[PDB]
């Protein structure tokens, strides 16, 4: 960022600013679980509005519609009215985010005019691919993509990111808009500074915990990984990918990625070679559907996880496996709760290891949580403040972990 445009230095007064933010928040049956992101926009927001901006034009995706109208199950409208209360001001809520009428409403709002658009991934131009609405793979059409680019950009008359979040993704919103000025906001000065400062020379030993359910994603991000750190959690819905490479376990209906099986082998030799210590999980609470009401049971790597049942969180061998990598840890990234948190009954196994992280942290340890959900585990049982970073980025802070520039800063204006 040293060497990009930043908000503080965008002079704002009299100017639309289109900002691309990540509003992709958890969810319950339409209600927001965590606002977090929400509200670490807001100081981008409000120095925009305090220094005169015409209008401010927020934009996001939310989950994965795949380039198809959801707004019965993806709407960002529960968000606009969330953000209502977090900025004390009015949202007024497009439900769309392109074509002729949105770009009215956005052509000369009145003065501190706050807008909030529709689901990007609505469109299958953001991603530049998705499904067709009978779920059948499609991909985007490159003159579309340009002017789904050209509507967004006529929205703002100067553009800002601060969606860290999503800064991993090169998608139309975040790389494609054409204004003369790019600029990162707070948020993406904040987390960059963090973990510049925490990734230069981590603390030794360095521990990532590796979990969650976006399995195809984050496998792939595990080979550079190995560069980095000493001991490596592979937990939650990535471990059956593992399991049944490695231990022909038999794994149920668990969460499988058939191209991440195709790795595996090279990614465990790899981790021998860089001695970094491996802890997969030992035994499973199982659930015989994927409800948050299911019939519950045990299982171990040896016994396997019976046919129709899924593993939905690690067990108490696990939770003391994790524990003890927790305890020989100086640093620790963690990305991906080690089980379905969400739900009570798979819940145990990610408040346990919260509680040894929190410990860690109290002895020292430099402790960085991130993700939309991971986040949330902090939100759910009080840990923000008793770690030592909470990450609105999960998969972006990974990519940072690995080394990499994320797109949507490398997208920004030089200065
Ligand atoms: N064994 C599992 N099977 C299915 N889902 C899981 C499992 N363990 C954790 N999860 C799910 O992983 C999801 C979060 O994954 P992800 O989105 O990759 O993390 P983040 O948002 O922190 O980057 C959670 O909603 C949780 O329910
Ligand atoms: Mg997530």
């Amino acid at each position: 960022l040293s060497n990009k445009l930043t908000l503080d230095k965008l002079d704002v007064k009299g100017k639309r600013v289109v900002m691309r933010v990540d509003f992709n928040v958890p969810m319950k049956n339409n209600q927001i679980t965590n606002n977090q992101r929400i509200k670490a926009a807001v100081p981008s927001i409000k120095f925009c509005l305090d220094n005169g901006a015409k209008s401010v034009v927020l934009m996001s995706h939310l989950g994965r519609p795949d380039g198809v109208p959801m707004p019965d199950k993806y709407s960002l409208e529960p968000v606009a009215v969330e953000l209502k209360s977090l900025l004390g001001k009015d949202v007024l809520f497009l439900k769309d985010c392109v074509g002729p009428e949105v770009e009215k409403a956005c052509a000369n709002p009145a003065a501190g005019s706050v807008i909030l658009l529709e689901n990007l991934r609505f469109h299958v131009e953001e991603e530049g691919k998705g499904k067709d609405a009978s779920g059948n793979k499609v991909k985007a059409e490159p003159a579309k993509i340009e002017a789904f680019r050209a509507s967004l950009s006529k929205l703002g008359d100067v553009y800002v990111n601060d969606a860290f979040g999503t800064a991993h993704r090169a998608h139309s919103s975040m790389v494609g808009v054409n204004l003369p000025q790019k600029a990162g906001g707070f948020l993406i000065k904040k987390e960059l500074n963090y973990f510049a400062k925490a990734l230069e020379s981590p603390e030794r030993p360095f521990l990532a915990i590796l979990g969650g359910a976006k399995v195809a994603d984050k496998i792939q991000l595990i080979n550079n990984m190995l560069d980095k750190v000493n001991e490596m959690i592979i937990g939650g819905g990535m471990a059956f990918t593992f399991l049944k490479v490695l231990n022909n376990m038999e794994i149920g209906t668990s969460l499988f990625d058939e191209e991440g099986a195709k790795i595996v082998k090279d990614l465990m030799s790899k981790a021998e070679k860089n001695g970094v210590k491996i802890t997969l999980p030992v035994d499973f609470v199982t659930a015989d559907k994927f409800d948050e009401n299911a019939k519950t049971g045990q299982a171990t790597v040896a016994s396997g996880i019976p046919a129709g049942w899924m593993g939905l969180d690690c067990g108490p061998e696990s939770s003391k496996k994790y524990a003890e990598a927790v305890t020989r840890a100086k640093q620790i990234v963690w990305n991906g709760p080690v089980g379905v948190f969400e739900w009570e009954a798979f819940a145990r196994g990610t408040k346990a290891l919260m509680d040894e992280v929190v410990k860690a942290t109290s002895r020292g340890c430099i402790t960085i949580i991130g993700g939309g959900d991971t986040a949330t585990c902090c939100a759910k049982w009080n840990t923000e403040d008793k770690v030592s970073h909470v990450s609105t980025g999960g998969g972006a802070s990974l990519e940072l972990l690995e080394g990499k520039v994320l797109p949507g800063v490398d997208a920004l204006s030089n200065i």
